């Protein structure tokens, strides 16, 4: 994801300006929707949502705008266990044994002959939490296995965190509402407010360990590796309890890094160390931000946004839409210098050919030069010591640089590597000119739509991941909404995309139109002032209401719903239960069907419906994406969620799944390409909170769900 906020230092209005690039899937449980929410006189607020959430996501408000990107801080712990020499499934802390819990739990699986068959499966638990198995790496042998501890867990505040940032004034307001609650899971924060305040916040749920416990608890090996590894057997290595967190063993507010600006400042998933490079943010936990190479997407934005020279608006948009892979900077001029001195070598004849035409980006009609550099530079990647200038650590913006050709040995590598990344270019079938439009699209329907735009990876500012499938490369995640938003005298001016459109069903009329768009790169008024949306010619109107009395005055649900271009709703109620209902209506008449399909994911129920050969949308086998649901959202479990909940957010997931069922009730295929399935079907409060936990540990325990189910104690084996 990229975040950029502008303040009065540096906006060519002297206002708050915001860019918000996040990069998710174009499919599944993370899918952004737009919807603008308003219970007049307190509430009023426009952006995305994720599936099953009555809260904007990522928006603005009349005077402020925010976003996020995924933060580089760790959110669980994993812990090595001293297990006890007698018995594999007893560990030692403080030299004493203890005993793992045992905890089962039983799956359906749906067999080939049509019949339901159950399965029984062990998750075996520690005091920290689950045990996990990476094969190879983290084992569970008679020494030592591992466990993990995700802080998110814990973390029941985090509808109630969005909610709240939902209701914020400006950017002074926002800080105080985040740090109040600290309910964000794993996300930093940016925003800019009307008055020209920019923040960056990596205000998120980090495990917390004082300083002096740090290097006596952490696990050398593991956490060089890139792991929050801790020592298990010291019962010293418990998280610490400061009595500021608002949740036991979580990282204080004030402990995280925030930088309040008025130029600047920006994110590309990198650590909060150079979100301004003029004011560094240092001397934090290694569990909360540390000094590493910044990627090619920061370095691209600080490239463009140091300097004094005032920002607009466009000039934010056009580093998303020039598609610049800026990876190239850095080894085309070597690489083309080595292409001059090997004329005549027939094996790189076309690869030359190809990186000199090519305009170095991503774009519709970029030519086939993009692809031969990727295949290149992913075997670039793997050569010891061929930067020109390696990384120096005082100069983080300007290096690695350049390619070492002046070393015979680098020189016979990178020419070896151009060969190689060339004849695999060939040997694929791609025509001759074709362009990368040709090559990557997203299907929809039978038809395909070319989609601009190359792997973050590369440092396209525009990331696009793509797989390949048949003859294409397939579209899976990356930008996704689309939000830039200003603030001129009468009202936030907000313009941006929805890419893959509102609908994930075929049959809608909103399942390509901004996909459409997105191709053309032209990005449209996301309209907020009751006049920009009665300005719109597409205007749609309903009310909806059902339940209590109903009389002799007004009870129960109601909410009126207005829909702009694109399918976008508008939805205005008295109070969060109609609010709820609005919202869960309008999701799902675009997307019922895929909230149905995550619902049977976070209840466990794949394999029940589709056997154990399918995979769910996080494409993890069936059975196992059961065991590991049906493990995280067990009945204790969503009822301590339930009964941690406050009364707002009780009632906009109470409207939310009524407006959801009420859709149900009445469609008849006009947008829902599942009507008559099995597994779509009247939703609960219950099914709401199973998503919300699915998406609070994708940050932790939720990555190694694998690693869970596959972890049992060792046999008699040597």
């Amino acid at each position: 994801s990229n975040a950029i906020a502008v303040g009065s230092e540096r906006s060519a209005d002297g206002k708050g300006m915001l860019l918000a690039n996040p990069h998710f899937p174009w499919n599944g449980a993370m899918r952004f929707y737009q919807m603008h929410l308003t219970i007049p006189g307190r509430l009023d607020v426009m952006g995305a949502s994720l599936p099953g959430l009555p809260v904007v996501n990522i928006g603005f408000s009349r005077h402020l705008a925010w976003t996020h990107t995924v933060d580089t801080s760790s959110h669980f712990t994993l812990y090595r266990l001293a297990l006890d020499p007698k018995d594999p499934r007893r560990y030692l802390v403080d030299g004493r044994s203890l005993p793992l819990e045992e905890k089962s739990v039983a799956i359906e699986v749906r067999g080939a002959d049509g019949k339901l068959s159950r399965v029984e499966h062990k998750v075996y638990q520690s005091i920290y939490g689950p045990l996990v198995v990476w094969p190879g790496k983290l084992d569970w042998n008679r020494s030592e296995a591992y466990a993990l501890r995700d802080a998110n867990l814990e973390n029941t505040r985090v509808l109630q965190q969005w909610y709240s940032i939902n209701q914020a004034s400006d950017v002074a307001d926002l800080r105080r509402r985040v740090e109040a609650l600290q309910g964000i899971p794993w996300v930093n924060t940016l925003a800019a407010d009307e008055q020209g305040n920019a923040l960056y916040m990596n205000q998120s749920v980090v495990p917390y360990l004082k300083p002096e416990l740090i290097p006596a608890c952490a696990i050398p090996q593991l956490v060089a590796e890139g792991l929050p590894a801790l020592q298990g057997q010291d019962s010293r290595c418990a998280w610490s309890r400061d009595p500021a967190a608002a949740q036991a063993g979580i990282t204080p507010a004030a402990q995280l890094p925030v930088l309040l600006r008025r130029d600047f400042v920006q994110n590309s998933n990198d650590s909060a160390w150079l979100t301004n490079p003029a004011s560094p943010l240092q001397g934090f936990s290694p569990l909360v931000s540390q000094e590493k190479p910044i990627g090619p997407r920061a370095r691209y934005a600080l490239s463009r946004l140091q300097g004094k020279q005032p920002l607009e608006a466009k000039t934010l948009e056009e580093m998303v839409t020039a598609n610049h892979v800026f990876s190239a900077d850095q080894v085309l001029p070597d690489l083309l210098r080595l292409c001059r001195d090997n004329q005549g070598e027939k094996s790189l004849a076309r690869a030359c050919a190809a990186l000199a035409q090519w305009d170095r980006g991503a774009n519709l009609d970029s030519g086939s030069g993009f692809v031969y550099f990727q295949r290149f530079m992913q075997r670039f990647a793997e050569l010891d010591g061929a930067w020109k200038e390696p990384f120096d650590a005082q100069r983080p913006l300007d290096t690695p640089q350049g390619i070492a050709l002046d070393r015979p040995q680098v020189a016979t590598q990178v020419r070896q590597a151009l060969a190689d990344a060339a004849a695999e270019v060939e040997k694929s079938g791609i025509p001759d000119g074709a362009r990368w439009g040709d090559l990557q699209v997203s299907t929809r329907g039978q038809e395909r739509i070319a989609i601009p735009g190359g792997d973050g990876h590369f440092g396209v500012y525009n990331a696009i991941q793509s797989v390949r499938k048949g003859d294409h490369l397939e579209v899976v995640g990356g930008t996704s909404y689309i939000q830039l938003v200003t603030f001129p005298e009468e009202g936030p001016k907000a313009r941006g995309l929805l890419a893959f459109s509102q609908s994930s069903d075929p049959r809608s009329p909103h399942y390509r139109d901004q996909t459409e768009l997105f191709s053309r790169q032209q990005w449209q008024t996301l309209p907020f002032s009751d006049r920009q949306i009665d300005a719109d010619p597409q205007l749609q109107r309903l009310s909806i209401r059902e339940g209590s009395s109903d009389m002799p005055r007004p009870t129960g649900l109601a909410a009126d719903i207005r829909w702009t271009a694109y399918g976008v709703p508008h939805i205005r109620a008295k109070d969060e239960r109609g609010l709820g209902y609005g919202i869960g209506y309008a999701y799902a008449r675009d997307n019922a069907c895929l909230l149905a399909e995550e619902i049977v994911t976070a209840r466990g129920e794949r394999a029940r419906y589709f056997g154990s050969e399918g995979k769910s949308s996080a494409e993890l086998d069936n059975l196992p994406s059961d065991i590991f649901y049906a493990w995280l959202n067990q009945p204790e479990a969503l009822q301590a969620f339930w009964q941690a909940q406050t009364p707002a957010v009780r009632q906009l997931l109470e409207g939310y799944a009524a407006g959801f069922n009420r859709f149900l009730r009445e469609a008849d295929g006009k947008t829902t390409s599942c009507l008559g399935q099995p597994w779509l079907r009247a939703i609960a409060t219950d099914d709401l909170l199973r998503l919300t936990r699915r998406l609070l540990v994708e940050g932790g325990v939720g990555q190694f769900a694998d690693a869970l189910v596959a972890a049992a104690p060792p046999g008699a084996e040597k």
